[PDB]
């Protein structure tokens, strides 16, 4: 098997080497500029709390695993896990609701937990004051890791199984030979590899600029604190590290508890942010190496303490009675969005990092990890773990401090899942911009783009809305990020004509002699047709999940024009091309370029829209003028467009498609054109609910490589009479029909209880599913919400969204929702 | 010699026939719809008015070939020119100004001509009233041609020597293959072909769409009208088409005349425009063409014409004793600017075009384009007249139509060169349009993109503006489009720091593992350097002249970005590189993408520069951080740019290039840091007259291919070491101090007569050169203008400038006038 | 309906605006109204202001309820106003002029 340097033997790095040993793959070395008895980074100072319950569906997953191994992998009948339970507590109302919608985590992500009331948080943890607690949330297989022990009894039962460890070893260097890794250069000369995994924890950006690699991460100190011995604790606890009680969450507080025996370690984020320069560190000679003296712990701050402290004796009176006895400011990681940074790197083929990870997660991601490099993909959906899923304004050094210092600064906070940061903003707007801001537009971010909502222009017609039209009111969670006026924005699309700002939606072109054979191996689609042909296809991996849905339109011979999914997207056709390129003659050579950025895209769609644009535009827009689901070149305003003719609102019209520096006089063509029809600029909260009308899919939530096509409702769109496709014998005799698990749509009864994602779904009182997309349909009126279910469960069932703690009932319905004939679509 | 077949036997296909055979050119073959004894487009009803003057130095000499050809054309001792000389009437003020200027063209292009007093006016015509003549303009060569007659002779001619005519022949398509012609179809099959040139007059759109090829004419109908018999004119002219006065322009009334014995000939632009369908002309069968029944001649609207018949009886009251006898609505081409459309096309190679000539430039045309055909290229700058020097906006429909028709409405307009269009605007806009909007910028446009020439924000500056700066007043002609605030700008870029908008610099990527293969047999610059250098370089043409000057900026192994001059370097590029990578292994592949309009930057210049940018990037702007005509990858203001420290204005700076959707924020993040350093936004008259004061040239105007490096002061950029590039062999021996025509400076001593452009340049009293580029230099605080001048006139002779009929010394003036050394730009 | 103390009509809006009003949708203005007179209460111009903030100025968090048309952003205004300048519209205030020789 190929041979493998892992650079870090942090918790993740030799987690790393275990999960490769066990499949197999045992060619390893792994190199520790620390001393393997203690390498002394942010592992060798961990206080090890580990609560699973997360909002993302695979941190929770990796969260689970890492408690299965942890309790597995012992020594002297000593275990590296103490599965004394977790408890978070509320002192606010805020997060007594907070901690409703974590019990809808618990049960979606399949963690056993219960809410407590006050009396029965006191009787589960005594110490607590009891005034301010207005609730807990229980989950009794949360704990305590030991990761240092971990490390150790990795490190002996994989050097017996051949893996090879170098403590003392500074890598200073990755050496490099045409785009693939070949080896990692130490002082001592360069050790050979085939694949290069940096596991270097918060040395993760040093490590990456050693290829050329932005590696999104941003070292940060936190203070971790232990008492003296606390009276009310004495004889309690096994010593010098016991501990009985679950480990405390204080959220409100940005603070977290555990025993160590009759001693209190208090964790706090309620201090300034720290970012720490790696450079100025030092070279630590290993043997100098111990508990208080390693490069992740810097001194001690009392004074960023003292708030956290009065706090915590206002939680737990009997710690008044301790003092503070050893604290430190300890380094670890934070990236821009709270997610780690797992995969293979755009700069060098081979090179994989698997950073920014907690204790929590490890074993979790080390698994993922050793599936991806052997197999080709991990069992895991990783999404939002993936380091290519950042946009290139994502990526620079000011970027990733600024936002990973907001993440620090919210981590404990309660947050609605639209909630956009303040700042940086305005990094990507499109050349619609300023016409946006005369319309009012209420822009959320992603990407670093600037995205309208909803338009306050369009408030002015909420009063001419036939009542049918009008939402009930939404709770104050979900009316958060969210405004009636994209009932009217709906409406409008439905019935007159609307302007949608379709500029973000990725932008790849696929060019050159190898362009075609490219694509028809990479996707599910036939694609060897003239060109004027748009495809709605999947790419798939090799065992036949969903990595993306993606539509190619053929421009051109050697030409296609690929809407996909987002950067994750981007980067696979990148190294797919460079390797077929490489390994082709003259006629199979291939680029991919990104050009989002240099053009723009109205979606401009409804029953108007062909009224519309015969008014700027002597091109033929008739049915026999351009079908649905084709493309081509016309004239708007004076302007070169690509007219692509579909609609992921499900309206008549078409994606139009022109360089940026046309794009302003493209969109006053058309709005000029269309004041006659009543158009309107229309945002995302619309778009939205009117695609989930018509029950298209969004990748990432709807479906993900955890997914096949056939479990996602998307049969349709794979060619299985292809000669070959990546995915396709993983595909073979598999049908909607026959699917263990189909993703359901489901109408919620009441006409009004909106739910917004990750809400668990029961059927029969079991939870067997989870809430995929949802948005309040304008159309149907009613809440509309997606999420996978047995396949026993049929159209009609009935079914339980749990929200905030109450179960809402709901029906599952056959969709499309709106127009399944496709009537408003077609001729 | 390659299988040529010329499509149309008009005054154009004709003369190109001609011009091939006498190059030794004789497999050609010559098609045309209408029977070759009256083939029957506009040639044969043309009047014939050749006025040879122009403001174009090209056209200008088109025009004098055409005279000098029709004259030698000759059978029966009657020649196909007759040469009674041209007169132009001035009835206005305006008019009267615009004649002075007209002269100056004339004695700049070497064509002899007087301007005459009303009473030598008089003399010279006494037909006319004199009572509005202020003034006339007598070209003695301008005259009639007999264009009818010459296509006869031609044909008779080139017949002998081998070239086949076949009439009543309609093509109605192109055969191609591999991207080359290689026939023309008739319902008589195909008749081969390696050359195809498409002179099909006011048909060329039609034949262009053949192979997808845009030709951006207009077909436009003009009124001719003959009258009855004059009575003032009986028993002078020989019957029936004799003429002994010379030709007459009536430019403030739009109209023109020529006698026919007795009787006048009246041309009428004094109407509406008048757009033609060319598929609705019908087929005329060739044996029903005759001189009243041919596809250019539309029936007569009398209605149109009446307005013009008054003003004629008033020019020329004996004509009010006559009637109109015969008239016709004519159709002819006209174009967006005005210039004929020539050269190969961009969709198929071996095709060209030579359409929307006058039959008074048509021998011209004819001669240029059997230039490039036999050689290569032409030995007349053909800048004007490249069929690819449009830009992909105004190659649609309605952009052609729009302008084309505007450009009939003011064909006999007095225009100041950088007079602008009101319609069609905001076609092509910088991602920082709205900032320059709140900034009061003044655009003026070229290419589609609007420009700024300066910014009304910046008139607040004049009232602390050192006296130094202010320059004096202007004349009415060169104050137009001009303003007082330009000064402002150029005093702070020179004193502070100043925001240009570079986004319209044409900008090409030349990519893959072919690129520097490419580059380096195309420019004459030694390219083969690690990433990071930009070059200043030439294009040439195989016989060493001047086809551009660019930078190269090579960004990666195999990427480099070029900043251009135009379309025509985009389409010499696209076609240069299709060919490298046709003929080429799997290692020469290359493409050229335009990437222009999804793209921005922002020239950062003055001696603050640095100040300012230090305080949005943390990345090294000093020398040691990049040095002069080097590029890097910076961040600033969290935007990822490529940093490229050059400046056409002459200070301490960047180019800061990015991609559209980040322009803004970069935008913002500049100007809010330049706020201590008094920052403001500068435009294109301050840039205009700063670059001219640092000595750097346009292409265009300053040298085209009519001109060498040496003869341009490029020597400096040419690297005659290298092994070998496009015009090394032509070029050898030459050096700037040895040329016959040099480049020089001129300041014009009075410190206040600017002048703009084309005016005649004389040394002891005689025309030696004209003005090729000129601004008022701020800096310096005189007017500049450069000329190409006899290498024997030296650094401080003196010479004198013709401006409006008035000479205006100048002293040559050693460049840059302004720090000549470098000392603003280096480290 | 359940209704927040500030919840502010859609419509009709923009009935009395100051001579600032340009300006202050330039700098991202957060209206509301009371008189027909739109309001700005914040500047999302400010937002850019949150980073360089001392902590002490930072508001912990709101609930929900106290949280509707209020912005983190009035901290940074309310701290530049104690320590820099700030240009506050005043323009709605009630302006009667009281005028002749009884005024007094
Ligand atoms: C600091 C901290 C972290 C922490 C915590 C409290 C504090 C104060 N509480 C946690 C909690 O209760 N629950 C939990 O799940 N996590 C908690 N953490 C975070 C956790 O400590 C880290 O996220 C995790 O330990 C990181 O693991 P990882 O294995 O990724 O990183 P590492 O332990 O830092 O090891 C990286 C190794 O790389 C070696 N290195 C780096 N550069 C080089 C070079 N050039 N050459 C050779 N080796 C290199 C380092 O020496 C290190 O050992
Ligand atoms: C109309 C007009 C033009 C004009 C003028 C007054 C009027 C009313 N006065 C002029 C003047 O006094 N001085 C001057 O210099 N020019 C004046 N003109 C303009 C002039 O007539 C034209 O610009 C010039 O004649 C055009 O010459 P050209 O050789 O380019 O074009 P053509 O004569 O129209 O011939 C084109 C031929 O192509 C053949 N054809 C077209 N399509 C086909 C196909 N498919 N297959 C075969 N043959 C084709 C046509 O039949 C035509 O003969
Ligand atoms: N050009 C384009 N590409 C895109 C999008 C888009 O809206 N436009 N997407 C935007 O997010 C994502 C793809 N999601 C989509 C999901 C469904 C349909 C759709 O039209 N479905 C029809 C297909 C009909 C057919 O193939 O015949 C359907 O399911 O009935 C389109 C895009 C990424 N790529
Ligand atoms: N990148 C870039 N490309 C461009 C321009 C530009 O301003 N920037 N041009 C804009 O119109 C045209 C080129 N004209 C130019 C003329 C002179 C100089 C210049 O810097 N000349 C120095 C060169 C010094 C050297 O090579 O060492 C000089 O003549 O001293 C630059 C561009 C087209 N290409
Ligand atoms: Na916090
Ligand atoms: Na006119």
């Amino acid at each position: 098997t190929p041979r493998i340097v892992i650079i870090g033997a942090g918790i993740v790095g030799t987690n790393l080497a275990d999960e490769l040993v066990t499949r197999g793959w045992n060619n390893i070395t792994v190199l520790d500029q620390g001393p393997l008895n203690m390498p002394g980074g942010s592992t060798s100072h961990a206080p090890g709390l580990v609560f699973q319950t997360n909002p993302s569906k695979t941190m929770a997953s990796f969260a689970k695993y890492t408690v299965e191994k942890l309790l597995s992998l012992t020594e002297d009948g000593v275990s590296c896990f103490n599965q004394v339970g977790g408890l978070e507590v509320a002192t606010t109302e805020t997060r007594l609701a907070d901690l409703k919608r974590k019990l809808g985590y618990a049960a979606a992500w399949g963690i056993e937990g219960r809410l407590l009331s006050p009396a029965e948080c006191q009787e589960l943890y005594p110490l607590l004051d009891g005034e301010n607690i207005l609730g807990g949330l229980h989950v009794p297989s949360d704990g305590l890791a030991s990761a240092a022990r971990a490390v150790q009894l990795l490190i002996k039962r994989t050097e017996s199984a051949g893996v090879t460890y170098r403590g003392s070893t500074t890598v200073t260097g990755i050496e490099q030979s045409g785009g693939r890794v070949t080896g990692v250069q130490t002082a001592d000369g360069v050790i050979p590899a085939d694949i290069v995994v940096s596991c270097a924890g918060f040395w993760g950006a040093k490590i990456g600029a050693m290829i050329g690699m932005a590696v999104p991460l941003l070292p940060l100190a936190h203070q971790y604190v232990k008492t003296t011995p606390v009276p009310a604790q004495q004889g309690r606890n096994d010593q010098p590290n016991g501990a009985r009680l679950p480990i405390l969450r204080h959220q409100d507080q940005d603070l977290y508890y555990r025993e160590h025996g009759d001693r209190y370690g208090i964790g706090s984020y309620a201090h300034r942010p720290m970012p720490v320069d790696v450079d100025t560190l030092g070279a630590y000679a290993p043997e100098t190496v111990s508990e208080h003296h390693m490069p992740s712990r810097l001194d001690f701050t009392l004074e960023d303490f003292l708030p956290a402290w009065e706090a915590t004796k206002q939680l737990l009176p009997a710690l008044a009675d301790s003092e503070i006895e050893d604290g430190f400011n300890g380094i670890f990681s934070f990236t821009p969005d709270g997610g780690p940074l797992l995969g293979e790197s755009k700069e060098l083929d081979g090179f994989y990092v698997a950073e920014a990870v907690w204790v929590t997660h490890s074993a979790g991601v080390a698994k993922a990890m050793a599936e991806l490099l052997t197999t080709g993909r991990s069992e895991t959906d990783l999404g939002e773990c993936d380091i290519t899923r950042f946009e290139d304004v994502q990526l620079t050094p000011e970027y990733v401090s600024e936002t990973s210092q907001q993440n620090f600064v919210e981590i404990y906070d309660v947050l609605h899942p639209l909630q956009p940061r303040l700042s940086p903003r305005n990094l990507r707007v499109s050349p619609f911009h300023a016409r946006h801001k005369e319309l009012g537009a209420f822009f959320l971010e992603a990407g670093g783009w600037e995205r309208p909502y909803w338009f306050e222009a369009n408030a002015a017609l909420l009063k001419e809305m036939p009542a049918e039209w009008l939402p009930p009111a939404r709770d104050a969670w979900s009316g958060m990020f969210s405004s009636p006026i994209a009932a009217a924005e709906a409406w409008k699309t439905r019935t007159a004509v609307a302007m949608y700002d379709m500029t973000p939606l990725k932008r790849l072109e696929v060019s050159g002699p190898g362009a075609l054979k490219l694509l028809q191996e990479l996707t599910t689609a036939d694609l060897a047709k003239k060109p004027g042909a748009v495809t709605y296809t999947l790419l798939l991996d090799h065992a036949g999940g969903v990595r993306s849905d993606i539509t190619v339109a053929r421009l051109s011979e050697d030409t296609f024009q690929l809407g996909a999914n987002g950067n994750i997207d981007t980067a696979y056709f990148e190294r797919a091309a460079r390797h077929q390129t490489q390994s082709g003659s003259a006629t199979d050579w291939v680029q991919v370029r990104d050009t989002t950025g240099g053009t723009c895209c109205i979606g401009l769609w409804g029953p108007l829209a062909r009224d519309l644009v015969s008014k700027v535009s002597d091109d033929d827009f008739t049915n026999d003028g351009l079908k649905y689901f084709r493309a081509k070149n016309v004239v708007i305003g004076g302007i070169p467009v690509t007219a692509m003719r579909l609609s992921y609102v499900g309206e008549l019209g078409w994606e139009l498609y022109t360089s940026a520096d046309n794009g302003q006089r493209l969109w006053d063509a058309l709005w000029q054109a269309g004041q006659p029809f009543g158009v309107i600029a229309a945002g995302r909260a619309a778009f939205s609910s009117l695609r989930l009308e018509k029950g298209y899919r969004s990748w990432g939530t709807d479906m993900t490589t955890e997914h096949d096509p056939f479990e996602a409702g998307l049969g349709f769109a794979v060619k299985m009479a292809k000669e070959s496709f990546i995915g396709k014998g993983a595909l073979e005799g598999r049908t909607e029909e026959a699917s263990a698990r189909r993703l359901r749509c489901l109408t919620i009864d009441d006409g009004r209880s909106i739910v917004l994602g990750k809400e668990p779904v029961f059927y029969k009182e079991q939870a067997v599913g989870y809430v995929t997309s949802a948005a309040y349909g304008y159309t149907v009126a009613k809440p509309i919400a997606y999420s996978y279910l047995p396949g026993t469960v049929s159209v009609g069932d009935s079914v339980d969204i749990e929200y905030f703690g109450r179960r809402i009932t709901a029906t599952v319905t056959e969709d499309p929702l709106y127009d399944p004939k496709m009537t408003r679509l077609r001729g």
